[PDB]
DNA sequence: GCCTTGCCGGGTAAGTTCCGGCGCG
DNA sequence: CGCGCCGGAACTTACCCGGCAAGGC
């Protein structure tokens, strides 16, 4: 409702990146459910960030907060609700079928999330190499070259580096899209 | 000459799960 | 009683950064 697709993958890139989907069990029989996006910066997240879930949280009718935490390394986004917890983790599940929309959406989402930023090179870093895979793919139907190589061995963190061939390409139709 | 990109360590900006409390049928 | 929101933060490490050099044209 495409609107609202394309901002949920965009969100989802965010929250799989800088971010998380967690739920938690407590005593008892108490429990919670958390859509979480971190970033370092208060004004990322309360300009830019917090008025795109608001307007996902308003379009599905989900009545909880978005609650805006400091820690001490970084600030949270989370919304705790059990049924955008769900919305994302299907969503995310999910993933292979996104059509061209939020595959874009999502792709700029999550090099917003876990991008070299200078762009003086462009790389995405992550530990699922399987979800660097499907990104691969994506990119490669949208004519971007781009290989994928273990880059930290300490950590076991992939890397998919986009060819500089396909940098115009994949900074106009990806990361500065209009969409 | 100039660009691209694999490699690889530094260290902080992320992520994850605890806690005490309250809401609501 | 049985679960699900709210507000916080403690803790560990997964990212980003950025320099070096091999390799391509
Ligand atoms: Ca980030």
């Amino acid at each position: 409702n495409e609107n609202v697709s394309g901002i949920s993958a965009y969100l989802l890139g965010l929250i799989i990146g800088d971010g998380g989907l967690y739920k938690l069990k407590y005593k008892g029989n108490r429990s919670e459910y958390r859509v979480v996006i971190t970033q370092k910066s208060e004004n990322l997240i309360k300009q830019h960030i917090a008025p795109l879930m608001q307007f996902l949280i308003d379009e599905l009718n989900v009545k909880s907060k978005i609650q805006i935490v400091k820690g001490d390394t970084r600030y949270e986004l989370r919304v705790s609700s059990k049924k955008l917890y769900y919305y994302f983790a299907n969503m995310l599940e999910r993933i292979r079928l996104f059509n061209m929309r939020e595959q874009i959406a999502f792709i700029k989402g999550l090099y917003v999330a876990e991008g070299d930023k200078t762009l003086k090179r462009l790389r995405i870093w992550n530990k699922n190499k399987a979800l660097l895979e499907i990104v691969s793919r994506w990119l490669n139907n949208l004519g971007v070259r781009n290989t994928i190589h273990l880059d930290d061995h300490r950590h076991g963190v992939y890397v998919l580096n986009i060819s500089l061939r396909d940098r115009i390409k994949f900074v106009h139709t990806i990361l500065s899209s209009h969409l």
